[PDB]
């Protein structure tokens, strides 16, 4: 292990997420949160923070493998969904990527090759059906 | 999608994150490269917070399926690992789940329909090491 980063969670859909450092320090909130007034952010939310993240130091490394400096914005999009084989739910994400004055032909090799790299991608590999759209 | 959360990162492995409402609003600090004090999140802890939320929701509901009122506590570890398939990385997982004032027999039941549940260990199925602990 490289680093281990530690978070812990209280109280379920309506509870508390607190870091071990502080850093993160949020309540879990429900989809009525701005009528009922609360403030915070949910799994998904993380998730799509964590995986644009991710991929945006991914596309990094994969550029300076070829001494290209990247200029990128990532929107990670993360959608709750149900899920019909179970009557549960399940994740969906699109990854929406900016690389600004990159030609084209070669962003679109560098998010492939960030794709094989990211640990989120690999981690979702073959459970979530990851979309990947260069602007 | 029943919703879907919406994060920018810009840049990279010292990049910065953005969610849409603004709630989330960090810089990118991964742990190994972080000499002067530099304050900020990174993908393994964001997944520890995700993953610690989604599963104490998951945990709740099960629990509730089976008529008891959980009060749960939930600490996710994200270790950033070197990928050796590759030459890479990849992430493991530790889920240390705090049942108190409930019968370890029962709570060892939970954990594993909440495991089920939780779309975050189906989004990770077969591809990342999770490991659920008690106490």
């Amino acid at each position: 292990a490289l680093f281990t980063a530690k978070v812990t969670a209280r109280g379920g859909r309506a509870g508390h997420i607190t870091s071990d450092d502080g850093v993160l320090d949020f309540d879990i909130v429900m989809p009525n949160a701005a009528a009922a007034g609360q403030t915070g952010t949910n799994p998904e939310q993380l998730f799509a923070a964590g995986y644009a993240a991710c991929f945006g130091g991914a596309l990094e490394h994969v550029a300076k493998e070829q001494n290209i400096e990247i200029d990128s914005e990532i929107e990670g999009q993360v959608s709750l969904m149900k899920d019909e084989s179970d009557g549960g739910f399940k994740i969906g994400v699109t990854l929406v990527v900016n690389t600004k004055d990159l030609d084209r032909e070669k962003a679109q090799e560098l998010v492939n090759a960030a794709h094989e790299f990211c640990p989120y991608s690999k981690a979702t590999r073959g459970n979530v059906d990851v979309k990947l759209e260069l602007k």
